[PDB]
């Protein structure tokens, strides 16, 4: 018996420092989007939420270099609560909460939403993949950027999201490296669609939206990774000629580090090369980070993954220097 | 407001007849699916629907077709309502049925239940992609046999609808040819899955599924085709080494013909060539078919495609004949 | 499943004339109830509707006399599809429309709304009494008055739904004959009022009504009847003591007529003779008329009451003649 | 919009505590309807619940004394939160809860349940009236005793209420003095019912209810009072030839008392004289108690009421114990 989001929008409303947080966060994405602000957006965190306890934790130390670098970094955390799996798998904090195959979804949208509400509130905005087409309405309003995956963004459902929600969104290239399927989508997702929804009392009904004007694509591997000068160069001759912006983010994880989290950092370093030349049309970042280095099946040791490896908090306070640095000289140019 | 599938239901219950046809052709093509029977299921109509009246005329010509190579054959009508765009498009008869933009989603949902009700009360089983999430609870009880699409065979919320379907579910490769995702679509939606969904009461609940045994794969092309035996080996391989049916379905339309509608028939005539030589992995065949060839933007001649382009009439009797007489010779061996 | 109010009107749209005849005489019914107009108001027809095709031949019949009379009388059928019980029985078309304990409310309410539709469209507007909560969301937009019983006066549900009718209402005088119930109830349906109800597509919420103008009291009878000039007078009396409409309407049956539909008469020549002498706080009567006199246990006999007794197809005319000619004097003055 | 029960089930799950206490305090009122324990049910409290504070304070005073009186008396606290005015005015604690003419009923419906979870869990149980067709669901869970009031107990769709209900029901007699509407009544709520109602979902369906056994009558006053000896075998002659139980309740307020709130102990006075005589026919009382006596208009001083005016504590104290002292005879005998 499913809860529907009112119910959870009573017990946590959106506070108005949140609130102004979200809507501000947003439009300074749009800016960094559109070409208007040279910031480097860094969407930075866990590749999932397991423990709420330690994402706050996390969320805490990377408030202090959010402050920091503020003027050369637009920092947003990873706040990932749905995982699409190649096959069958754990799916997020939402779809199994406990961890243990209960499927308690109406206590792991309350714990989404009390988590992200918490985020907002000590100045941390955040971040989420948009999987599932039923769970946005509980949480949307909390969510600063928002992601589409290599494994939806062909999907016209997918796109059809995206063109009704209030923040940017990234589409990323396809599983096996096809870009072109994130640029038909920024295209798709730009547009107005009419199509079946739920709304926030629980029914379904025809929505109408009007197209989300900040999509972007997200570079993030494919047989071979996409993060250098001649990918992205390649990339943004393709988004030109389609019409949308050729500002573009860079996924430093998944199949750009083929999922040795150790590379990350060089991923980051190629990036910052870039910043340092030109890097005209990078407009951001992604990295896959936790307190502790590493993954592991079950969740034994605290602010460790369960889900893709992640960099640990040493290495992440090094990329993020780096980045702020490169990015601090493509700005005085 | 949109209407609950129970209105539609109402008005439309299915019929005795209706119900019969749709237990027996799903329970005959879960046969084919599982090696039991070696006719072909053919899956054969237009690419998508735009006009009921067209559609029951090609039904009754396709009848006696049906009737004729039921030993060889077994023919099912492509009756698709939803339909994936590049980018933006006329997204099919449900979304709106006026094709005009108005989205009068209300009245396309109640003449697609209209249309297969007539289609399955004449005898005509009927297919269709299964690509909207809530769109299905309209109808899906009058249809024999999904598909899930090129573009969503990846997607996560697609292998969760395909696990609670009670037909069985062809999964497509991707758009660039890549065969394994269609292969991992079969290990998820064999499996139980919980997720998010909406009742016949237009209402969201969490659904827990119970795993589709019936799915399978369609070779529809990529980059290059994929329909000819070297291909159908190595597929065939593949699922065998992932513990799945081996048994597939060969698309002749789509990038199998290079999106050239008169390339259809040399698709099926390979086919033909395989299954006259040995051809014990194919289980089926999809062809784009209409009363008249070809494709047009506008919607003004009869029985003509306003989506992909389709053989005509004469040619659809000149390939399902090739088919049923090469597959006559593999079934008396 | 109790399919919503949407789905009835999607099937049942009211028309141009249906809506024009009801507001329309929605109108004419405020200004006899505000005394702007002197016609007098007559409701009449069956105790209750228990089959369709002999409404619609009784409406055929009165609409004759609808036309006929109407400089001085407004006549609107009883159309009444919810019936409250002494104890325990059948309460009516809508919960019970087969009358045989299967309580078929989808069909009931699709079969009520069908009759109003057809009513109105032949030009017969309607009145019903208002008992269920939830039932008029599918009607009430065909209905010109609207009743409150005498057994639900003094309930603030009924009330409160009262506030929220766009149709004028009667409240009744108690079982036993307390008026000050009625007097008070078009107190409390006068002003707005918040409470719970459902909306068209089935969901509860939240209802805030602006209060019903035009309400007014129906004398029916207790212990002793009220019918007279010294019962009209005392209830005219109080009527203005509380600031309220002291034009009331005069119920010929019930507990008027002592149960006895032979009696009806009587009741109605008496009325004829207060217009006649002054009669000025009369601005209705009630009837309980059908095709065939009294009543009969099973509806074996086609046209006749299965509920409470009433006068016959030759009584009516007769009745109708008499208040025609009594009123028509009163109007010349 | 309005939350639907659901949210307030999951905010405040009913406790194992409060479960059973409210399961053995049905059954324990039960076998005084039906005449297995000669325990005298003592309904008594605030006229409405205005200050949840205050009524916790209330509670945590009677406790004591249903604990001491045990043997004798089955104390049960009167919790109303539903208020049928005579035309308008402060309709309760959910319609109002902050008594100020915003109607923030879903903060109403919240306070209520969590009052009524709190009183369970201290080990008081509650009773309260069921005026609202929809509100019932978010906390008749919590409640040990119904009424349905003088002003609705003649209403059919009260009695259909009351025939879902899982607590035994006493139906006032009418406001004017009729017995027979709640002996009708009793007969009614006995039965099957169907009807429209709302989910915990919030949604409207079909209701079958399988009639509740433990109605009883409750004797308040009407054009006299009705609370004497000849009255009460009056009573209980009309009860035997319907058929129900003979055993009934006495309120010492409302019509009893008339003008005079401190003529609630010259009632119970009357009561300890029958019981001590004989009194038979009697299973319970009712009584309108608080902290503090009197009435206020405005919520001005702790503890005393803003509706009917109330017995303070002292007196309560002495009524309990001469009611406790009689009924020990009676049951000695
Ligand atoms: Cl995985
Ligand atoms: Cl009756
Ligand atoms: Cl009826
Ligand atoms: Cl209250
Ligand atoms: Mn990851
Ligand atoms: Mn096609
Ligand atoms: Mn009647
Ligand atoms: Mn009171």
């Amino acid at each position: 018996e499913l809860l529907p989001p009112i119910a959870h929008l009573y017990e946590l409303p959106i506070s108005k420092e949140a609130s102004g947080l979200v809507h501000r966060t947003r439009q300074e994405i749009s800016d960094l989007v559109h070409g208007r602000d040279k910031r480097l957006l860094v969407i930075i965190g866990p590749c999932s939420i397991h423990d709420p306890k330690a994402a706050l934790e996390y969320a805490e130390r990377l408030l202090k270099l959010r402050k920091q670098y503020e003027n050369e970094l637009l920092i947003v955390m990873r706040v990932y609560f749905e995982k699409p799996r190649t096959t069958v798998g754990w799916k997020g904090l939402i779809n199994d909460p406990h961890l243990d195959g209960t499927f308690d979804i109406n206590f792991g949208l309350r714990q989404a939403r009390s988590l992200l509400l918490s985020l907002n509130n000590m100045g941390m905005p955040a971040s989420t993949e948009f999987l599932d087409m039923i769970t946005p309405q509980y949480y949307a309003d909390l969510i600063s950027w928002g992601a589409i995956g290599a494994r939806t963004t062909e999907s016209q459902v997918h796109r059809e999201l995206a063109s009704g929600l209030s923040c940017p969104v990234g589409f990323k290239n396809g599983t096996d490296g096809n870009l072109k399927i994130a640029i038909d989508a920024i295209g798709a997702a730009s547009h107005s669609h009419h199509f079946l929804s739920v709304t926030k009392a629980g029914h379904s009904a025809i929505a109408h939206t009007g197209g989300n004007p900040d999509c972007h694509v997200i570079l993030r591997g494919g047989k071979e990774p996409n993060y250098d000068a001649e990918h992205v160069s390649e990339a943004a001759e393709q988004l030109r000629a389609a019409g949308v912006t050729d500002k573009l983010m860079i996924d430093c994880s998944h199949a750009n580090s083929r999922k040795d989290y150790t590379r990350q950092m060089e991923v980051a370093q190629d990036i910052a090369a870039q910043l340092e030349q030109d890097g005209g049309n990078i407009m951001g970042v992604m990295v896959e980070s936790h307190l502790v280095e590493g993954r592991q099946d079950k969740p034994e040791v605290y602010g460790k993954s369960i889900t893709d490896a992640c960099i640990g908090w040493g290495a992440t306070e090094e990329l993020l220097a780096l980045l702020a640095g490169a990015n601090k000289k493509r700005m005085a140019r």
